[PDB]
C-alpha cells in the first residue's frame, strides 16, 4: 500500500564515525542561518579543519560517533505505528530524516518524498523550542530546495514548527526527573538543585528577537508546575562555542558556582534535546559530571535520561502529528511572524512557503 502521508523529522544530525566529523563541521560553520561569521565562506574551512581533531576524540570517548540518527529512527518508527492507528484517513503514514548537516540531508529526503508520490507532506521539527538557528534554518532548507531546482512541490506542505509546552513532552521530563531524584541519597534529596540546562545561542541571534529563549523558559516552567516545584532550579545554558558573547549563565559556571557556594548535590537536564548525543553523552556526562565535578568536590551529580526510546514520547509526536492533521493549519501562529530585526531575505520566503499551501 502506496504511503499517503509523509512526516519529514528535522535536527541537526550528527557525525556517525570519526571520519564523518570534518565534512560535518565545515557544512555547520558554513551554515549563515545557524550564526553569521564574517568572511564564513573563508572561515568555516579553517574552523572545521581547526576543530576535527577535538571533537573526534570527544566522538572516540562516546562510542565512536553520534548515535542521534538511531534514536531518531526508533522514535520516528514509533511514531508511525502509532499515526497508522490514530489517523485512519491519512492512510500510511512514513516518516523521513531530514539532517541539516550530514546525510541524510534535508534536500536527500525531500527528493525521497518526492519519488514516493505522497500526497501530504508534514516538516515536523524536532526541537521543541523554536530558533532561527535551528527550526528556521531547517525549513529555509526545504523553501530553498524548491527554488533552487525551480519547481512546485508534487506534495502538500505544512509544518508543525514547534511544540515547546506540548503535555506530554512535558511528561516525560517530569517522569525522568522524578526517577533521578529517587537516585540520590534520600537525605539530600530536597537539597537537590535542579539544573536544565538548555543549548545557548549568541546574543547576535537573541537580541534580534529570537523566540528560542522564551519558548525553552516555557518549556521549564510546565516541567516545574508538574513537579509542583519540589526543588529548586535555574535555567542555564551549555555549548557555547567561540569568544564571542552567548546567553547566560552557562551550565558549566553554574555547576562550578553552585558547588563553591555549598550546594553539592546537582540534577542535570537536557530540557532542549530529543535524544543522546554528543551534547549529552559527552559534554554533561564525561567533562562536567565526571571531570567538574571531581574538582569541585560534588556529593552527587545526576542526569535525568534523554527522551531516547520512551514510548510516551512516541505517542508525543503521534499525537502532535495528528492534532495537526485535524486541524488543517499550515503552521503555528508564531511562524507568520518573523523577527523584528530579521535581515534575512529567505525569511520571508520560507513563511510564504507553507502560508501559500491549498488544502
Ligand atoms: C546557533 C549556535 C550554534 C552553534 C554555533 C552550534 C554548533 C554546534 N552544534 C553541534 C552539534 C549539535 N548541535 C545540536 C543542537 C543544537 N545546536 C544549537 C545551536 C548551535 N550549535 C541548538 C540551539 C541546538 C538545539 C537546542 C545537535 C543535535 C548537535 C548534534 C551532535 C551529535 O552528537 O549528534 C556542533 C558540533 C560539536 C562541537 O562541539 O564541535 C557544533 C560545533
Ligand atoms: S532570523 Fe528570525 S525570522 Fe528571520
Amino acid at each position: 500500500r502506496k504511503p499517503k502521508t509523509g512526516i519529514l523529522m528535522l535536527n541537526m544530525g550528527g557525525p556517525e564515525t570519526l571520519g564523518d566529523v570534518h565534512d560535518f563541521l565545515l557544512r555547520l560553520f558554513l551554515d549563515r542561518d545557524l550564526m553569521t561569521l564574517p568572511i564564513q565562506n573563508k572561515l568555516a574551512p579553517f574552523i572545521a579543519k581547526r576543530r576535527t581533531p577535538k571533537i573526534q576524540e570527544q566522538y572516540r570517548r562516546i562510542g565512536g560517533g553520534s548515535p542521534i540518527k538511531i534514536w531518531t529512527s526508533k522514535q520516528g518508527e514509533g511514531m508511525v505505528k502509532l499515526l497508522d492507528e490514530l489517523s485512519p484517513n491519512t492512510a500510511p503514514h512514513k516518516y523521513y530524516i531530514g539532517f541539516r548537516y550530514v546525510h541524510p540531508l534535508t534536500e536527500e529526503a525531500i527528493e525521497e518524498m518526492e519519488r514516493d508520490g505522497l500526497e501530504r507532506a508534514i516538516a515536523f521539527t524536532q526541537y521543541p523550542q523554536y530558533s532561527c538557528s535551528t527550526t528556521g534554518s531547517s525549513l529555509n532548507a526545504i523553501y530553498r530546495y524548491y527554488n533552487q531546482v525551480g519547481r512546485k512541490p508534487t506534495m502538500k506542505w505544512s509544518t508543525i514548527d514547534r511544540w515547546p509546552t506540548h503535555h506530554l513532552l512535558i511528561q516525560c521530563f517530569a517522569d525522568h526527573i522524578l526517577k533521578e531524584l529517587d537516585h540520590f541519597p534520600l537525605e539530600k534529596r530536597s537539597e537537590v538543585v535542579i539544573l536544565f540546562s538548555a543549548h545557548s545561542l549568541p546574543m547576535s541571534v537573541v537580541n534580534r528577537g529570537d523566540p528560542y529563549p522564551q519558548e525553552v523558559s516555557a518549556t521549564v516552567q510546565k516541567v516545574m508546575e508538574r513537579l509542583e516545584y519540589c526543588n529548586p532550579y535555574r535555567l542555564v545554558w551549555q555549548s557555547k562555542v567561540g569568544p564571542m558573547p552567548w546567553l547566560g549563565p552557562q551550565t558549566d559556571e553554574s555547576i562550578k558556582g553552585l558547588c563553591e557556594r555549598g550546594r553539592k548535590n546537582i540534577l542535570l537536564v537536557p530540557i532542549a534535546f530529543t535524544s543522546d548525543h554528543i551534547k549529552t553523552l559527552y559534554e554533561l556526562d564525561i567533562e562536567y559530571s565526571q571531570v567538574l565535578a571531581k574538582e569541585c568536590g560534588v556529593e552527587n551529580i545526576r542526569r535525568a535520561e534523554s527522551l531516547n526510546g520512551n514510548p510516551l514520547f512516541s505517542k508525543a509526536l503521534a499525537d502532535l502529528v495528528h492534532s495537526h492533521i485535524q486541524s488543517n493549519e499550515l503552521c503555528s501562529k508564531q511562524l507568520t511572524l518573523s523577527c523584528p530585526l530579521c535581515v534575512n531575505p529567505v525569511c520571508r520566503e520560507t513563511k510564504s512557503f507553507f502560508t501559500s499551501q491549498q488544502l
